[PDB]
């Protein structure tokens, strides 16, 4: 008995695992993942970049980051309004870096920005339009999170 | 050996555990969940009070309670048709209850409700202005259910 | 103690099971199934008829077949645009049958349709007014698939 029940509850969950993935499959499928693309996820809700930070974190994503201006318009229609992106010049005013590390490969600042205006702009949204403009990230903007190809 | 193989699978077990709770977030989050709210959600199907109850708890859920204004709206937009409430006034008439227990406390209804009109109304439907109706409970209404926050 | 372990795995395994189980039930209720009747999920992607396929087919459904005409408004509701049908007459020219199986029955061609115009047009799309038109295979529409009653 005890050997043979352990090989059967190990089948039992190596076949968990893998309909656990493709109910991860279906549910990336309506989320509207395209085939080999990284996709983006959004409940509409407007909060702090810390609070954004922490939950695409805990739900195994980043922050919405556009590496290129595909997928910064397909950003602009998950959010559908002004959203926080996964940059920001925390570490070094002036630098912007990805939340995930390293130096901008892709930007869209609208004419004059990033501007650190008044008391501090730290962290970067992307406006109703496409450009990117930094403000505060105590601003409260819709949370987008970016899960992977 | 089997000790190990025991204490390697059930290694495997609490990995998988963690794996579906994320899974569930996701989904959550993907279907508008906000941070430390309930979460809504319809299939837009119109059925009877009693195939409401039950549907919902199938998914170890229960019928949308709104207990205050905030929730009201938030139920709202999810149905957006007139939806049946978690809430009736089968035991003492005039005296709504709610499904999970309870004596109402938020109420929203419409001018010159709850009439209990005709042979009697014991159900409460959010019609489409967010405002409450009392209405037979074997009539058809959305079904939206309701899960922890 | 061995069969302790074991046992307590054997609970923990199959209340694994129905936790999945209940989190597939509730992500087709978030997707619009209706209690008793299959259900229809899209990402939104255009590919060829052959891509929509392999993808429903690995995801463990196929690709959207309507039986009647509520089935038919369904799926025209999930699409949203043009999307190829579980339907083809590949096998035999002029005989439409299911891609699971079976001579097509219920049909809601446009007008002068089926043609297999040229060269020819094998596959079967659901227009935006939700009457139908035979295609090329080849062709890109959207991947509409229908999972179980
Ligand atoms: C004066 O106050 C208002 O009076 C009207 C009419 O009595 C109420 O609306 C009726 O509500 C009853 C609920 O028991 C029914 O829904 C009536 O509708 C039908 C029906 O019985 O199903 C619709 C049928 O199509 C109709 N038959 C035909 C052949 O047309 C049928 C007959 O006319 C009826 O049997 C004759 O007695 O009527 C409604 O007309 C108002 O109630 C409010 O609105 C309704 C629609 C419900 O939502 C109630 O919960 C509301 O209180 C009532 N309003 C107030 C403020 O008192
Ligand atoms: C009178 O009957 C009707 O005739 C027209 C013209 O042939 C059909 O429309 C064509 O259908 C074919 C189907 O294979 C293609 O969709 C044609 O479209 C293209 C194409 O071949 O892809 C579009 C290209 O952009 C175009 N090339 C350029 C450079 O512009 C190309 C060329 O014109 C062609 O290849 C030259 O050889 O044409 C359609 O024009 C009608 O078919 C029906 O409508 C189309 C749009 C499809 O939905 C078909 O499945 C429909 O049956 C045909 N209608 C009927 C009722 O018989
Ligand atoms: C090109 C340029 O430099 N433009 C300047 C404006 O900044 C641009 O537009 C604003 C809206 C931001 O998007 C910037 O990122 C962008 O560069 C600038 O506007 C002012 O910017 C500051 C940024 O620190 C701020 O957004 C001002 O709006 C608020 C504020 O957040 O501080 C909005 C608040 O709701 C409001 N407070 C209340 C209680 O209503 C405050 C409040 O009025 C001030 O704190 C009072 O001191 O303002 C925004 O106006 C503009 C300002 O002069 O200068 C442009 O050159
Ligand atoms: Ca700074
Ligand atoms: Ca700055
Ligand atoms: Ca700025
Ligand atoms: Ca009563
Ligand atoms: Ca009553
Ligand atoms: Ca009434
Ligand atoms: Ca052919
Ligand atoms: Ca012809
Ligand atoms: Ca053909
Ligand atoms: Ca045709
Ligand atoms: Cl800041
Ligand atoms: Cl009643
Ligand atoms: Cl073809």
């Amino acid at each position: 008995a005890i050997e043979v029940k352990l090989a059967n509850m190990e089948a039992e969950i190596n076949t968990l695992k893998s309909k656990l993935e493709l109910t991860n499959k279906l549910h990336a499928f309506s989320m509207g993942k395209k085939s080999g693309k990284k996709f983006f996820v959004t409940n509409h809700e407007r909060m702090p970049f810390s609070k954004v930070k922490a939950l695409c974190s805990e739900l195994r994503g980043t922050v919405a980051i556009p590496r290129n201006a595909e997928e910064n318009k397909a950003i602009q229609e998950v959010a559908k309004t002004s959203a926080f992106l996964g940059i920001t010049d925390e570490v070094t005013e002036g630098q912007f870096m990805y939340v995930t590390g390293g130096r901008l490969t892709y930007s869209n600042w609208k004419k004059d920005e990033p501007n650190d205006h008044g008391s501090g702009e730290d962290c970067v949204t992307i406006v109703d339009n496409g450009l990117w403009n930094d403000i505060s990230c105590q601003k409260k903007k819709t949370a987008v999170c970016e899960f992977p190809a």
